[PDB]
Order: structure tokens, then C-alpha cells, then sequence
């Protein structure tokens, strides 16, 4: 696809998130640049409705795998880039153990020159005193592997992985992600063989930013097929 070509230089990123967890509505915008050759994303995320009613780290996976660096020999398995510019739908259920789940739906596509990630997120039945709504999560960078497999009956892909979140009482809150992605356009796409994306994240704060925010630097690289 020509879509792989759309990603050879640096690409402006816009992220929009409409959320709702146990009623508390919130919104997060994100702005930055992705440079897929290096697998790099640099982004700043702000909560535009005031304080964020969940921990940022729990929103990280939801807030562009099209920006991953596919080794040249794996590039026949790059579904994300093949779907562009029409984009793809990315849905997830994220099951936090001993607490509620988030259901998320997003469209990742080009709008003019910009890569837009548009998200609806929705969580119910969380514990008002659990470690999410009571803000009891530590603020660490989330790294790990997303495990990809073709889903040919749906012309797209699925992923599955578990993020481990360090809690403040010294414990671990496990978050099981079940992902499904399906192409928005009707063009041909690349339906990969099994592989994973390796993410290396660096989370920080702009000190002079006074709004609730998260500053991210990400590196994502595809792997698990040898040649």
C-alpha cells in the first residue's frame, strides 16, 4: 500500500479523547509528532476539563501503532500503515483486576496532513475507593509488548497483552487488554503473521504546565519474526 509512504518523514499528531468513568466525564487532548522510521512519538496530553478522575497511566495505551518501526523484513506485516489514509478502527476492552473495565472505541486516520486519533472511552462499576478513582497508582512509564495476530474474517487484526501497574501500597494492578482493529477504507490491507510491538515509554511533566498533564516520549518496534 501507498500508506506506508505517508509515514516516511515526521508527521503531526492530534489526539482527542472523550471519556466517561462512573459518570465523571472528562476530555483529554494530545498534540505532537510521530516519526515512524525511528518508531518515535513525542506528545503532550492535557486534561481540558480540569483534574483527571483516573490515573494517567491507565489511559496511556488508549491515547497510534501506525507509528511503529517495522524492520524492513517484517514490513509485509504492517497492517496499521497499510490502512492509511482512510484509517482504522481500534477498539479495546481493558479489564483491571478486582475493579471495572474500560471500553474504548477510536478512529485513527489522516485528516489533511494530521494523524488524528479520536477516542470514546467508557468505564462503569469502578470502586469509588479503588486504586483508579482514588488515584492510588504510581506514575511510571508503561512498557511492554502488544501481541498481534491476523483476524482474516474481519479484514483486520487483534492484539492481546497485560500491562502491570505499580500501585502505591506496593502492590500490582493487572490490566488485561483485548484489542481489535478493522480497516475504515475498503482498499487492500496487510494482514500480518503473528508478531509483537515492543514499546519503550518515558513519562514526565512540563513544570511550567499547571493543568493536569502527561508528557510522553515513545519508541515502538515490531518483532518476533526472524529472517
Amino acid at each position: 500500500s501507498k500508506g506506508e509512504k505517508l509515514f516516511t518523514g515526521v508527521v503531526p499528531i492530534l489526539v482527542e479523547l472523550d471519556g466517561d468513568v462512573n459518570g465523571h466525564k472528562f476530555s483529554v487532548s494530545g498534540e505532537g509528532e510521530g516519526d515512524a522510521t525511528y518508531g518515535k512519538m513525542s506528545l503532550k496530553f492535557i486534561c481540558t476539563t480540569g483534574k483527571l478522575p483516573v490515573p494517567w497511566p491507565t489511559l496511556k495505551t488508549t491515547l497510534m501503532q501506525c507509528f511503529a518501526r517495522y524492520p524492513d523484513h517484517m514490513k509485509q506485516h504492517d497492517f496499521f500503515k497499510s490502512a492509511m489514509p482512510e484509517g482504522y478502527v481500534q477498539e479495546r476492552t481493558i479489564f483491571f483486576k478486582d475493579d471495572g473495565n474500560y471500553k474504548t472505541r477510536a478512529e485513527v486516520k489522516f485528516e489533511g496532513d494530521t494523524l488524528v486519533n479520536r477516542i470514546e472511552l467508557k468505564g462503569v462499576d469502578f470502586k469509588e475507593d479503588g486504586n483508579i478513582l482514588g488515584h492510588k497508582l504510581e506514575y511510571n512509564a508503561i512498557s511492554g509488548n502488544a501481541n498481534i495476530t491476523a483476524d482474516k474474517q474481519k479484514n483486520g487484526i487483534k492484539a492481546y497483552f497485560t500491562i502491570r501497574h505499580d500501585v502505591e501500597d506496593g502492590s500490582v494492578l493487572l490490566a488485561d487488554h483485548y484489542q481489535q482493529n478493522t480497516p475504515i477504507g475498503d482498499g487492500p490491507v496487510l494482514l500480518p503473521d503473528n508478531h509483537y510491538l515492543s514499546t519503550q515509554s518515558k513519562q514526565s511533566k512540563d513544570p511550567n504546565e499547571k493543568r493536569d498533564h502527561m508528557v510522553l516520549l515513545e519508541f515502538v518496534t515490531a518483532a518476533g519474526i526472524p529472517l
